[PDB]
């Protein structure tokens, strides 16, 4: 069975994933290079779980009762504890792989490895453990505890049975699981993203304002913001890189970032995160 | 001012309109060319009305006197009695075309033709009128009393005075205008359908389930319905002759119609329509 979680990374994805596994009642052992990341995990769960009671999501005792189901750690030998392991810490490549085979060299070969990423591709990096078949990715959603889904994605190597061990693992958290052969921006982004893109062309041709761009599809198709608007949170250098992601894996100019998006980018001009995106904003 | 308008075309857009102005106390000529066609009409708004009152959307009495205010007839010289004409009977281009021509015929130098449409070039049918200055495109939306949102669409010759005169008209109806310089899609479908298609791609390519597609997007971005199943209730050959337009119009692959979506189109897997699109439907 699984009923022990690794997590690497205590940052917000990890802790995300922490928390995720523990109020469903799941033993989390989750790492971070200092005592200092850990602890800090810890903080936000708290903090977050605060608010959950406060509008009488139980309860003090569920939660307290969580809290106990996690073993935060530096000890990254702490993972041979562990069911499986989810690499949550970092979305640069050559550091990725060094914590892959790094968590490879501890766990036991029929212990699952995942890496949770919205880029990079899993087969490329399912290739770098001793077991591929045990290897899998997931992509969990921005505020991970209330986003009720997960993005499967199995490399060319993830076998069927790691497939369903991951599978059944997230309805266990309550999240809706998506499974996707890898590709670039899997499903998700893949065509979320290219739309944000359009808009940004739209807006570039000046054949609308962006105020406008937004009205036309918040009004026309129902949906709960604009993508300009959703640009600006999701941050701009966060969109171009994605759109680079799929001309450049996909190498297609049908995916070309938009120019303006661009400029924005060349600028400094990245969103809510530098005060000035498409719109700006207060500070 | 504008007390009176115009309206060629009893159909769900003609009445559509119709309804939209009269409820604000505005005059309608609506024109069609039945006295089966325009009746049919009055029944759609007086059903409508009816669905309004039961569930106490204001009243008996504004709906009397919103019927009253509206004047259909067959004979187009109905509208010289009119401030502006909103031609809302043909997505027929040769027809179209006749049906301003004729218009233009009948109402004086200074009265505004706009003619309703997804994909027509606004500057191509200014173009056929005498007075194009005086010529606009609108995009209304497919219930259009409770959808909230025109696409008001400038030709290259649409004046600033005819386009201010519309967009107050708007204003009045209660929906949001949208200016737009004429452009294939405009900005609503611009950037909507191309995405819907890239879902096609993404179910094309194998790489996921539909109902998972679909899931993904829901949850994921918090859209009221996932593409496919948005596919399914727009029409698939609509959603393919959007793209068609896109490609030959921007002469672009980039815009390029899935495959998928060709060949369920050349199947006559239209969606909700022929009960099977991308899903299956009862009948």
């Amino acid at each position: 069975s699984i009923r022990t979680v690794g997590i690497v990374g205590a940052g917000t994805m990890g802790n995300g994933i922490a928390q995720a596994c523990a109020v469903v009642g799941l033993n989390v052992v989750m790492v971070d290079i200092s005592d200092a990341a850990v602890q800090k995990g810890v903080a936000t769960v708290a903090s977050s779980l605060d608010r959950l009671i406060k509008k009488e999501k139980l309860t003090e005792a569920d939660k307290a009762s969580a809290l106990a189901r996690i073993k935060g750690s530096t000890s990254y030998d702490d993972l041979k504890a562990t069911d499986i392991v989810i690499e949550a810490a970092t979305e640069n490549y050559d550091l990725k792989v060094k914590i892959l085979k790094q968590i490879d060299g501890i766990v036991g070969e029929n212990v699952i490895i995942a890496s949770n990423t919205s880029s990079i591709s899993i087969t490329k990096l399912a290739a770098v453990t001793s077991r591929a078949d045990r290897f899998i990715g997931m992509h969990f959603f921005n505020p991970v505890p209330v986003m009720a889904l997960v993005e499967l994605i199995r490399g060319l190597q993830t076998s069927d049975t790691t497939h369903a061990a991951v599978e059944a693992l997230s309805k266990q958290l309550g999240k809706y699981p998506i499974t996707v052969k890898n590709s670039p921006g899997f499903v998700v982004n893949r065509i979320l993203c290219p739309m944000i893109n359009e808009a940004f062309c739209v807006l570039g041709e000046g054949l609308a304002s962006p105020e406008e761009i937004d009205e036309g599809m918040k009004l026309g198709c129902n949906h709960p913001i604009g993508p300009l608007a959703l640009a600006d949170m999701i941050g701009l250098d966060t969109m171009l890189a994605v759109m680079e992601v799929l001309y450049t894996e996909f190498a297609d100019p049908k995916y070309r970032p938009a120019m303006l998006m661009r400029e924005m980018v060349a600028a400094g001009y990245l969103g809510r995160k530098t005060g000035r995106g498409v719109y700006v904003y207060s500070k």
